[PDB]
C-alpha cells in the first residue's frame, strides 16, 4: 500500500507552529512528570514507537495511520507508559482537531527533542489517519535483552544501517527504564531532559557491572546510578558499532545532525511525499520565539 502524504485542508507552516507551540508551553508547564523529567522523553518514546511498528517489506505499521489510538497498538506490552504521552496530547488534539494523529504524535516528539535542547529536526506533515484494522499487530517493537546481531538485523527492516542505528540510540540520553513497563530500572545518565551526547559518554567511560535487577532481568549499571539495556551495551561490544559510538562521544554537532537525519527518517518511513507537498519545516523553539 501507498500512502500519499496529504496537507491538512488550507494549513500551512505557521498552523504547524502553533501546534508545535502549544506542546511545548505544556511541555514546560506540566513539569512535574516522573520525578520531574517532564513529558519531553515519553513524547520522544512515543514518536519513536509509533513509526517503529513499520515494516519495509510491505508498508504496514509506520507512523501514516496514527494507529497508536486504537487499542491493540496502545495495549501492546512494548508500549507501556507511552498512554502518558497520549494524554498529555489530548487536550493539544483538543485545542487543534484538525490535526492528523500521526502527525500530533511525530511532531510531539520532534517538538520534546528541540525543547530539549536538541538538533532541529525538519518535519513534514499530511499523515492521514488510517481504520482501526490497519493498525498492526503487537510484537514489531524491538526486545532489550538481545546483542548487537539483534538489534542490527531489528533495524534492517526500518532500513536503518549501522550510523542511523547507533544515532538514534543516542535518544537513550532521555528519560529512564522504569521497572514496572519494561522489566528494566534507572536513568542512562544525569542529563535526561536535555538532550546531549550523554549516551555515548557513559556508555564509553562509566565502569558497568552486570547485574540482576529486581525484575530478574540483567541490565549494566554503574557506580553513579545510570544504566544500560543490553541492547545499549551490544553498541560497544560490537566493533562496528563501537567506532561509531565513540564518533558521537567526541563530536557533539556530529551527533545531532545524524540524530536530527535519522530521526526524521523514522518518522517519515512509509510516507510517500507528492513533488508538490510542502518543504519539511522547521519549527522555532519556543526560545527563539520569545516565548
Ligand atoms: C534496540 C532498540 C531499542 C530498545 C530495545 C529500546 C528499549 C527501551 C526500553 C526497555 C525503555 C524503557 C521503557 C520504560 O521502562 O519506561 C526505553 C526507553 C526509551 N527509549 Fe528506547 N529502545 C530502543 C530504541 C530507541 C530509539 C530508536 C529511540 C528513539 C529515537 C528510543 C527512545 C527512548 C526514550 C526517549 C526512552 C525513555 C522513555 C521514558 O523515560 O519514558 N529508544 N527504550
Amino acid at each position: 500500500l501507498v500512502h500519499v502524504a496529504s496537507v491538512e485542508k488550507g494549513r500551512s507552516y505557521e498552523d504547524f507552529q502553533k501546534v508545535y507551540n502549544a506542546i511545548a508551553l505544556k511541555l514546560r508547564e506540566d513539569d512535574e512528570y516522573d520525578n520531574y523529567i517532564g513529558y519531553g522523553p515519553v513524547l520522544v518514546r512515543l514518536a519513536w514507537h509509533t513509526s517503529g511498528t513499520w515494516d519495509k517489506h510491505d508498508n504496514t505499521g509506520g507512523s501514516y495511520g496514527g494507529t497508536y489510538r486504537f487499542k491493540k497498538e496502545f495495549n501492546d506490552p512494548s508500549n507501556a507508559g507511552l498512554q502518558n504521552g497520549f494524554k498529555f496530547l489530548e487536550p493539544i488534539h483538543k485545542e487543534f482537531p484538525w490535526i492528523s494523529s500521526g502527525d500530533l504524535f511525530s511532531l510531539g516528539g520532534v517538538t520534546a527533542v528541540q525543547e530539549m535542547q536538541g538538533p532541529k529536526i525538519p518535519w513534514r506533515c499530511g499523515r492521514v489517519d488510517t481504520p482501526e484494522d490497519t493498525t498492526p499487530d503487537n510484537g514489531r517493537l524491538p526486545d532489550a535483552d538481545k546483542d548487537a546481531d539483534y538489534v542490527r538485523t531489528f533495524f534492517q527492516r526500518l532500513n536503518m544501517n549501522d550510523r542511523e542505528v547507533v544515532a538514534l540510540m543516542g535518544a537513550h540520553a532521555l528519560g529512564k527504564t522504569h521497572l514496572k513497563r519494561s522489566g528494566y530500572e534507572g536513568p542512562w545518565g544525569a542529563a535526561n531532559n536535555v538532550f546531549t551526547n550523554e549516551f555515548y559518554l557513559n556508555l564509553l567511560n562509566e565502569d558497568w557491572k552486570l547485574e540482576k535487577n529486581d525484575a530478574n532481568n540483567e541490565q549494566w549499571d554503574s557506580k553513579s546510578g545510570y544504566m544500560m539495556l543490553p541492547t545499549d551495551y551490544s553498541l560497544i561490544q560490537d566493533p562496528k558499532y563501537l567506532s561509531i559510538v565513540k564518533e558521537y562521544a567526541n563530536d557533539q554537532d556530529k551527533f545531532f545532525k545524524d540524530f536530527s537525519k535519522a530521526f526524521e527518517k523514522l518518522l517519515e518511513n512509509g510516507i510517500t511525499f507528492p513533488k508538490d507537498a510542502p518543504s519539511p519545516f522547521i519549527f522555532k523553539t519556543l526560545e527563539e520565539q520569545g516565548l
